[PDB]
């Protein structure tokens, strides 16, 4: 047995390695803390084939997409163990009724300022530009933060009223997507104004900013608790405080809760359980990681009660209280691409903020209408009857793509019925992981091949043959998770092709 733990390079990995070394001394078992590049991207590729780490570490927002793929194993955390962590932290790691990952710590962006340069932090975002005038006079910069990640810019975009998905009575509504509304256009406009008014360069990354503030070159930065240790080490006189206001209202950061999930493919499930509950999630386990790089408002009540007495944590918690817990819906991986692209094209000057935000909002519309078209076809091909409920935006286009899918998709199923049958029988998809396995196989078979409407219809028709065969054994709960993945490989990995082919209109045009 062994334990391979993947965790982001910005988190305390040497501290976690000390926790695994402490576990190593009591079990023999080697714990290996690797911190790979583009972790949120690499984990899904490897763990789909069943080649990942035993324990994965990321903010909860990506775990809901991992669970739909079946890249995660369900955790069995005893009734007594759950009472040791905060109820809201367990809620962040709950997907479709099931706890999929372990809550570690609540993370939220706070404003970090140098007390020597600024005796006080500015109450508003609108007073940061004129501060730069008086700070440049002394050879300095007023504010520098990561402009590459939309996580760092979201609190300004969300302050006046921008949002990912609205929380309609215990659920997210993918029809109500506010990345285009006036509050987002106003927030992002102020950021673009700072680059137009030379107050900020539209190329500052995590390292540029961490160097600048910690060297004493910039007056304030934006960051999470993980960055505290490097400021502490730089000996800079700093204060962590509430984020400034935009247009009178607070900056609402997206609030992530660092989670610890176990690969479903992994053969060290019970080993990861003892490691996570009995070793890591204890005051001494979290104090070891926290000593390397601060976690934030930790899930563990025992250690959080102590940690609460730190005004840096109180600022973090007040900022978390003024922001929102990020959704864990599968669309989130795709949502972030759309939004990173928008923040990067607005700052880079490649686009107007109305355009950059539109192509981003449009990206969610392609995801919604696509999940609607695909799932409708697939569900009606198992029941044998149409759904009569409305579809919203681009309704007549989605209506025609369905009557186009029924004609062309049933032609593919008919003309290739002999072949589809052999493929479905040569797989023995009996249980849910076997079905989710297929989801990934067709996802990568289509992708590692040419992108055209022919192959799209083929991939969807096979999905409808599968939806018919799922129904046969009553475990037809995988139809929508299958329909949402075919949407993902399409609007996520082939976004540009679909947009170049005039969306679903080009498909209805294609076959006539
Ligand atoms: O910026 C988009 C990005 O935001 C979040 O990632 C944060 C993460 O939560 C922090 O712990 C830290 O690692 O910084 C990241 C931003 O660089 C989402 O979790 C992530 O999925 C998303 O792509």
């Amino acid at each position: 047995g062994k334990l391979v733990i993947w965790i982001n390079g910005d988190k305390g990995y040497n501290g976690l390695a000390e926790v695994g070394k402490k576990f190593e001394k009591d079990t023999g078992i080697k714990v290996t803390v690797e911190h790979p590049d583009k972790l949120e991207e690499k984990f899904p590729q490897v763990a789909a084939t069943g080649d990942g780490p035993d324990i994965i570490f990321w903010a909860h927002d990506r775990f809901g997409g991992y669970a739909q793929s079946g890249l995660l194993a369900e955790i069995t955390p005893d009734k007594a163990f759950q009472d040791k962590l905060y109820p809201f932290t367990w809620d962040a790691v709950r997907y479709n009724g099931k706890l999929i990952a372990y809550p570690i710590a609540v993370e939220a962006l706070s404003l970090i300022y140098n007390k020597d340069l600024l005796p006080n932090p500015p109450k508003t975002w609108e007073e940061i530009p004129a501060l730069d005038k008086e700070l440049k006079a002394k050879g300095k910069s007023a504010l520098m933060f990561n402009l590459q990640e939309p996580y760092f810019t979201w609190p300004l975009i969300a302050a006046d009223g921008g949002y990912a998905f609205k929380y309609e009575n215990g659920k997210y509504d993918i029809k109500d997507v506010g990345v285009d509304n006036a509050g987002a256009k106003a927030g992002l406009t102020f950021l673009v104004d700072l680059i137009k008014n030379k107050h900020m360069n539209a190329d500052t990354d995590y390292s540029i900013a961490e160097a600048a503030f910690n060297k004493g070159e910039t007056a304030m930065t934006i960051n999470g608790p993980w960055a505290w240790s490097n400021i502490d080490t730089s000996k800079v006189n700093y204060g962590v405080t509430v984020l400034p206001t935009f247009k009178g209202q607070p900056s609402k950061p997206f609030v992530g809760v660092l989670s610890a999930g176990i690969n479903a493919a992994s053969p060290n499930k019970e080993l990861a359980k003892e490691f996570l509950e009995n070793y890591l999630l204890t005051d001494e386990g979290l104090e070891a990681v926290n000593k390397d790089k601060p976690l934030g408002a930790v899930a563990l009540k025992s250690y959080e009660e102590e940690l609460a007495k730190d005004p840096r944590i109180a600022a973090t918690m007040e900022n978390a209280q003024k922001g929102e817990i990020m959704p864990n819906i599968p669309q989130m991986s795709a949502f972030w691409y759309a939004v990173r692209t928008a923040v990067i094209n607005a700052a880079s000057g490649r686009q107007t903020v109305d355009e950059a935000l539109k192509d981003a909002q449009t990206g969610s519309e392609l995801y919604r209408q696509s999940l609607e078209i695909i799932s409708r076809y697939l569900r009606e091909q198992a029941t044998g009857a149409a759904d009569t409920a409305p579809m919203g935006a681009s309704g007549a286009t989605s209506r025609k793509a369905l009557e186009t899918l029924r004609r062309v998709g049933d032609g593919v199923q008919r003309n290739h019925e002999t072949a589809f049958q052999g493929m479905l029988r040569k797989l023995d998809i009996k249980n849910e992981d076997d079905v989710k396995s297929l989801s990934r196989v067709m996802i990568h078979v289509f992708s590692d091949g040419v992108t055209n409407w022919g192959r799209i219809v083929t991939l969807i028709s096979f999905g409808a043959f599968v939806a018919k065969h799922l129904k046969t054994i009553n475990q037809e709960s995988c139809i929508e998770p299958l329909a949402e993945s075919i949407t993902d490989v399409l609007v996520r990995t082939k976004r540009d092709w679909l947009v170049k082919q005039r969306g679903w209109d080009g498909f209805v045009e294609f076959f006539h």
